[PDB]
């Protein structure tokens, strides 16, 4: 029943081009604040890591951006066994002195200065408070989620040593490749909570797999080679948003959020990394096998950091079992329904 | 005879094994000239381009290339030859005191790139007597240091129809490689032309060579293993081991390893399915390649892979006769199992 699919599909391509335009402000606005930013000498080294993306697949006009603002030598200090979270220190003056608070770099100090100067260039479409990661513009009734990044050129830590297994899929010589490129810190408070805290994040390597994303490099490039990957992924967060939307009103499915299907997804893609795997006549039980993966994670309480092997997204200590168990019932009433959450 | 294929690639293997204690010493030395290049305001951001690579015939023989970013630059292309240019947007520029006119003299930056480099290794090397220098270090290792300018922007517009691995590597990656920098080197043109550069796109040669399937697992497991780049030692050591054999008529002097190279990119786009280049089908593959070459050298029609209006076997470049002196040669070592192997 793969139709109804289709469906949907047709329906958030048709959004995506109505919103091109909305873009092209998203654009002006961020080349403006950008320009603005790298005159103190802070965030002199700040730019952009497209320019935007779409965390809600369903919210068209709701933006995220990141900017990234690269940081050398630096030295980082695990927090608490966490594998994600870090204190930043420095090795070695150092432009971002001023936001140390004693040795480690403030992500209270940074983010207070960043809030500050986009307020002032925001001389300008209004600015919202965040609830680290750092502010919400909107922009001529478009909104735009700004998250401040440090950028790292040094070698990923050892968390991420097990983390990324596409050697099967993608290969060896690409993952050595993807683990020579940077990774990120977002500010990030730890759970009291500590401050100070950094999370990894590497959206960039998430962004470059799912576009380049077949064992064949012409995977979807001709009609021989056409892979629905990239839409089992768009109806995975689809159902996950529409779910969300439809159950807003109790506090089950708060804290679940597309970074969770698309983990889930990205370990689909390992153990099935064959293009024939995912012919796009098959999207109906590719779709399937995406979901019953999902609910598998559900259900044992399991879904590894696709970097970091050792971060649980789904431990108890993150999201309680009785809102596990609502999102796999509703989701399973979804699937053996055929999805009416999709009309 | 496809054993005797295999029985070659074995020898280079233990070859090549043999000499990397070479190959550690040239990087001791190019470490050295770097550094003080680097302290001349004019090669202040001079670096390496690949470390240094190999004639497969001759391991201890290496090629290192040096680059030099040049911001800003612009090209005029020379007498319609799509791949020399003359090199001139900013005014006096750490290469100023290279200048002639508004060109940047290719005489005068190898000349004092000579001389710093001569300088150098008196301070520790033989130089041998325009792409630059050969070093002899102790008396066993040869190194052929070529100067190349690199260009961040985009590449020239004879470049747009080349590079033509879309059907093979993919479009993806052909928009990728070409967002890289492209190189010039100094070499003459046409009497001859002095202060011409030509476009250089070896670190893209290196990246289709090693990153070579469809596949992107090509060659990282036994149901994967290709024949591509077995097939390409092969052709080089064969036009190395004929242009040896024949040195002193001289007529082979003029092929190089680049004319089998291009050939054999060319053979990939043609043959762009790794099922076409099984590791079982090298006998046919390694055949398939040879007669490649032989129609390239009997139409004397070989683009180049990146520059496809420069034809490399021009009656220009290379006479007729010496092209039918290596097409009887080729097709005597092929229809005889090709005792020059041995
Ligand atoms: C690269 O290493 C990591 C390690 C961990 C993460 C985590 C935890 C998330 C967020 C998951 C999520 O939806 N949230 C709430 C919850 O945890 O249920 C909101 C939030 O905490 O922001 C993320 O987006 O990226 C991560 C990346
Ligand atoms: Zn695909
Ligand atoms: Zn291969």
């Amino acid at each position: 029943g793969a139709s109804k699919l289709r469906a949907v599909l047709e329906k958030l391509k048709l959004s995506r081009d109505d919103i091109s335009t909305a873009a092209g402000m998203v654009k002006g606005v961020v080349d403006h604040l950008l320009l603005r930013l790298k005159c103190d000498s802070a965030f002199r080294g700040v730019g952009l890591l497209s320019y935007y993306e779409h965390v809600k697949i369903s919210a068209p006009n709701e933006f995220d951006v990141m900017f990234k603002l690269e940081v050398p030598r630096i030295q980082l200090e695990e927090y608490s066994n966490t594998r994600a979270y870090y204190f930043v220190k420095f090795k070695r003056e150092n432009p971002l002195s001023q936001f140390l608070e004693g040795e480690i770099l403030s992500a209270s100090k940074m983010l207070s200065k960043f809030r500050k100067i986009i307020k002032e260039e925001i001389d300008i479409v209004i600015m919202k408070r965040k609830r680290g990661s750092a502010v919400t513009l909107l922009i001529s009734e478009i909104s735009v989620d700004i998250t401040l990044a440090l950028e790292s050129k040094s070698s990923w830590p050892a968390s991420t040593q097990e983390g990324l297994r596409i050697q099967n899929w993608l290969s060896a010589k690409v993952r050595k490749q993807l683990r020579l490129k940077p990774f990120y810190l977002v500010p990030k408070h730890a759970k009291g909570f500590q401050e100070e805290t950094w999370r990894l994040s590497f959206s960039h390597i998430e962004k470059e797999i799912l576009n380049n994303h077949g064992k064949s490099k012409t995977c979807c490039e001709n009609k021989e080679e056409k892979c629905c990957r990239k839409d089992c992924l768009k109806l995975m967060k689809y159902l996950l948003e529409q779910l969300k939307e439809r159950f807003k009103d109790k506090k089950h499915l708060d804290k679940f959020s597309s970074y969770h299907v698309k983990t889930a997804f990205f370990h689909v893609c390992t153990q099935n990394p064959q293009d024939s795997q995912w012919d796009r006549k098959d999207l109906g039980l590719c779709f399937d096998n995406c979901v019953t993966y999902f609910l598998q994670c559900l259900r044992t309480e399991k879904l590894e950091n696709y970097f970091i092997p050792e971060f649980n997204l789904f431990s108890s200590n993150l999201i309680d079992k009785r809102s596990k168990e609502f999102l796999t019932k509703q989701i399973e009433y979804e699937r053996n329904n055929e999805f009416p959450v999709f009309d």
